[PDB]
């Protein structure tokens, strides 16, 4: 395993669409018995990462291989992703022929997603404008009037409660994500247990 | 990756702490004739992503190895580095860097700021701090500062309205300002016909970032 050891350091490895959104609050709300190391990582990183002992916990979403036996797992929120442009009106529509998309990777857990249901929507064509990995990344270039992102709930809240972004559709467009915590099943530290136990109490709070 | 291709796409491989702050006024400013392709890298895999097909430019800081041959470079912006903490409610800092032990929300180690900081920090042996929170996410820095977690080296152009708002404050001006520069990196073979527009296009813009 990782040579690096402390007896208060908490290897953290997150999701690049997740950290940003969720470590403050967890840094913030936590017992301050605890010293954080995060490395934002791609989504099909964490098995390993988790097997190699290169971290102690991963912040990711549902994954299919980290849900089954040697793994624990606590899931943190749920939330759901909102197709959204810039402005009292859009200033896209999704019927408009070839629309300007704003997407995740496509080796993330969540552009696979937004590409699975677009491609179940024959009735939408869209030309790939901007890709990235980081849901802020994305926010900050749809805010700007740059096209369509698909934004999770909890990271655009306050802009769609002011109308700086506009929610395009609640129905059928609308993808639900699961946020989840992930460690192996063995025994660890002393604290890496108290950040366990504390992190499945601070989970309603989330 | 290098069989990914399309007539617009741009492939660009950013250093954490840049990607964000960088992208949207590029984006902004660059005639909208491209497509974006961004992910955010450490700053040691520039060289092996240039030499193979993975990204056709790097946005990262002051690399030797990315300065010579078989690259060519390109300067964008220069910043600085300022420490800063939350406030006290009281328009005073929360932190102080005469505190024994102060708590540090410091950059990774494999990462150029926190390279740059580490070295700041040795240089001084009269600052004592504890490593609390370690990220080379500018921005997951940024917020965990302004929490009121701990003292934090952010550069100026990501926290330039917290400065003002007073949400956050610079606690040295002098000796403890760290200098930065970005460039945008490349292989020095010709490339197509819109990456080398891209090249030049981005090289119209680099005063105006
Ligand atoms: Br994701
Ligand atoms: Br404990
Ligand atoms: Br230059
Ligand atoms: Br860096």
């Amino acid at each position: 395993g990782a040579m690096d050891y402390t007896l208060r350091k908490i290897k953290i490895a997150a999701a690049h669409s997740l950290s940003l959104g969720l470590l403050p609050t967890i840094v913030k709300q936590m017992p301050t018995q605890f010293t954080y190391a995060v490395e934002a990582i791609d989504v099909d990183q964490a098995v390993d990462m988790l097997r190699e002992g290169q971290s102690d916990f991963i912040f990711s979403y549902h994954d299919e291989n980290l849900q089954q036996a040697p793994f624990d797992n606590i899931r943190l929120f749920e939330s759901r992703l909102f197709p959204v442009c810039a402005n009292g009106e859009p200033r896209y529509t999704l019927e408009q022929p070839h629309f300007p998309l704003l997407n995740y990777s496509q080796n993330s857990y969540m552009g696979r997603l937004i590409n699975r249901t677009l491609t179940r929507h024959a009735e939408l064509s869209f030309s790939t404008f901007f890709v990235s990995s980081m849901s802020e990344l994305l926010k900050q270039v749809a805010m700007d009037g740059c096209g369509i992102a698909w934004l999770p709930e909890y990271a655009i809240r306050q802009e769609i409660t002011d109308g700086r972004l506009i929610v395009l559709d609640a129905d059928e467009l609308v993808i639900p994500i699961q946020a989840y915590a992930y460690r192996m099943n063995t025994r660890m530290s002393q604290v890496a247990e108290t950040f366990w136990r504390d992190l499945r109490g601070l989970q309603a709070a989330l």
